[PDB]
């Protein structure tokens, strides 16, 4: 089996991505920000507290013919900006662009924190990190991927994330037609349960690229790009208008600037982000100051390829038995 979905930004900032997934008998259709750095699968739901709860589509399991109640099964769970929710558990059909999967685990929000409420966009997030990181207990859990990895055609599922337009998350098969080039696979380690991987160099510009291991999570959940702090001088060293802001928290330039091209590597092969993929926005609608796709990853603890990398790249996540990830130009 297959399948196949368009995702789309929720702003014009490529903030984050959407996806339709279908869940239950008849389908309820809700708004899942596809996340491969995290592990459930929980959305709004008829259970969430109502003041908490703000233009969202909710999950009714009452209404669904096929909702089972996961007994004594509840989650918790935070995130790296540090929101949260919890709640307890359904086991239920779940569709993705004609791909089906019974008796995956729907996460039932009770309570969610300030930041979900506010997202009048989002229903809820379907993890796509490996089953380990999942957060419900006693007995954790198992994502969308995993479950459907048996019915695939190849254990296999594509991102392809578009600047400030739509995009394509692929499952069970990979589309010829959508990069250019071949892809190079790079080794992944499952030991922090991420999409973790390592760069092996980066170059700026038209400038030298520089051999150096930069250990990494490939993160479609993540907006921006988060490396090391000796990395991210060096490029807005070549932004002539780029400071480092305190109060905005990060560097930020005259939105007005073209911005260099930064290239990272993977083994022997070469990606190239496009300088204006990394111009993120201006820090307020109308402002002469921009905020930059790229930052200092020092406050975080590791670094994240995220949204501003991957929609540069046709990414491939191959979750065979030993794990690879897969980058094409396009
Ligand atoms: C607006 C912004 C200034 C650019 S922002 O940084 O707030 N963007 C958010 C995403 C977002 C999209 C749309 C609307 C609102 C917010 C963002 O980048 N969130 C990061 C926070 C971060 C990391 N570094 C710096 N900041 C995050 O938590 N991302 C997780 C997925 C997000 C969570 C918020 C809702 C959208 C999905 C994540 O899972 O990808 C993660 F990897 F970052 C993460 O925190 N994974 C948590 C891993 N758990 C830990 C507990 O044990 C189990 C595993």
């Amino acid at each position: 089996s297959t399948g196949s979905a368009t995702t789309t930004p929720i702003d014009s900032l490529d903030d984050a991505y959407i996806t339709p997934v279908q869940i239950g008998t008849p389908a309820q259709t809700l708004n899942l920000d596809f996340d491969t750095g995290s592990s459930d699968l929980w959305v709004f739901s008829s259970e969430t507290t109502a003041s908490e709860v703000d233009g969202q589509t909710i999950y009714t399991p009452s209404k669904s013919t096929t909702a089972k109640l996961l007994s004594g099964a509840t989650w918790s769970i935070s995130y790296g900006d540090g929101s949260s929710s919890s709640g307890d558990v359904y086991t239920d059909t779940v569709s993705v662009g004609g791909l089906t999967v019974t008796g995956q685990a729907v996460e039932s929000a009770k309570k969610v924190s300030s930041s979900f409420t506010e997202d009048s966009t989002i229903d809820g997030l379907l993890g796509l990190a490996f089953s380990t990181l999942n957060t419900v207990s006693p007995t954790q859990x198992k994502t969308f991927f995993d479950n459907a990895k048996a019915s695939l055609d190849s254990p296999v599922f594509t991102a392809d994330l578009g600047y400030h337009a739509p995009g394509t998350y692929n499952f069970g098969f990979i589309d010829t037609t959508a990069y250019t080039g071949s892809i190079t696979y790079t080794a992944v380690s499952t030991k922090q349960g991420f999409w973790e991987w390592t760069s092996t160099g980066y170059a700026v510009g038209s400038g030298t690229f520089k051999s150096t291991s930069i250990d990494g999570i490939a993160d479609t959940g993540t907006t921006l790009l988060y490396l090391p702090a000796t990395v991210v001088s060096a490029y807005w060293a070549q932004v002539s208008g780029a400071k480092s802001s305190s109060s905005v928290g990060g560097y930020v330039f005259p939105c007005s600037a073209t911005l260099p091209s930064f290239t990272f590597g993977v083994g022997s092969a070469r990606i190239v982000i496009p300088g204006d993929y990394i111009d993120f926005g201006p820090i307020s609608t109308g402002s002469s100051s921009c905020f930059g796709g790229i930052q200092s990853s020092a406050g975080i603890g590791i670094n994240i390829f995220g949204d501003v990398a991957l929609k540069a790249a046709f990414v491939v996540f191959n979750g065979a038995t030993t794990p690879t990830l897969g980058f094409a130009s396009k």
